[PDB]
């Protein structure tokens, strides 16, 4: 299964493993694994529960499939730096504290 | 039953109830409970429904997860404050006052 | 039941009949089958993110708009819904702005 | 049918065959090509339309801050609103 | 005729025509790949970078709204690999 959904908070997002598996520190890498104590957290439609704020994981799932931090203005850089902190991405949480401090 | 569905105002939100038990004095609070009258206020897709603005409950049950306030920049503190005094999130409410009085 | 679903402008709103019971001279109010859909919802055409506002002020009697909604979007729904009260918010917010 | 379902691009408009009759010079009212819920499928982009819509359903031009006026200005000028067009073009030349 | 996309997870629907304004573009292939079971092709990139993209196919204009990061529209544009609109994207910020 190269495709992964998953269900943050209660909307849709559609990923690869080539993206999951980028960040091998980051709670997203067991989903990249195929984590079996996980398989309970799936719902009816096979994604992944997650209980986060979907509107700041965008930009924390762009970073893997980009490298690059990239947030739209009406979106609260602090939000993007707490799920990057939960998904424990430790590259992106130093972009998005060093944006933060460039205010 | 560790995750649990509400649907706020028309839009569903997905979070487990450990997150919505985090406040005991809250409104939310019942729901983690599972409490007997809100049988007649469930869907048929099972969710919890709740007559308030889904979108002031994004900063809400944000809060829940992390404990941190975040609004973004075009949204009304005012909206968030109604939020949390309807659900009776005290350190919320105090948060937001908090951020409107330095304005 | 107590509860009520909207389908404005095609965004589903759920709410309860007490609030759309709020003002009795309202649009809103006769909803305290033609115009519903396969869901059951009450069909609207209007423009829903102009609602939020409206509903919301059913909701708890405060009128809150975010800083990028426009507010004359608002206005609109104010008076195509007939909430005098909540007509005269909007254009107070509008006189000083 | 009074109500009239549109698909555009992806995203779901409900509104009447009064309001979308309003202009006969315009592309939707060159019907008043569905998927399997009955909507009429516009390749176009949903997030202009919304004023677009709104103009034709209370004659008033609003666009939110957020939307470019440049998007909304391809949108009236695909669906043929003169009117709408002339308004648009307005907001953009007194930026 | 129509096509749908699965971009990250949100759907959009297009057409044939569209998809093949750029015959060099990555997305020339859909216009003549895995699909989930709505029959729309799977895309790993974010939906909200793409709606400017697809806009571009439509109808020739890079749009931006103010809020929209216009990296990301970059980004998009050099992976669908559509060089006008990465060229029209660069130039934007250039001009900022």
């Amino acid at each position: 299964s190269k495709w992964v959904r998953l269900n943050v908070g209660g909307t849709y997002f559609l990923t690869t493993r080539q993206t999951l598996c980028r960040d091998p520190k980051s709670f997203l890498y067991r989903l990249c694994q195929a984590d079996p104590d996980l398989d309970s957290d799936k719902d009816e439609t096979g994604a992944y529960l997650i209980d986060r704020d979907p509107t700041y994981f965008g930009p924390v799932l762009n970073y893997l499939r980009h490298g690059k931090l990239v947030i739209n203005k009406d979106l609260a850089e602090e939000g993007v730096l707490e799920e990057a902190e939960f998904y424990n991405i430790t590259s992106l949480i130093k972009l998005v504290k060093d944006k933060i401090r460039e205010r």
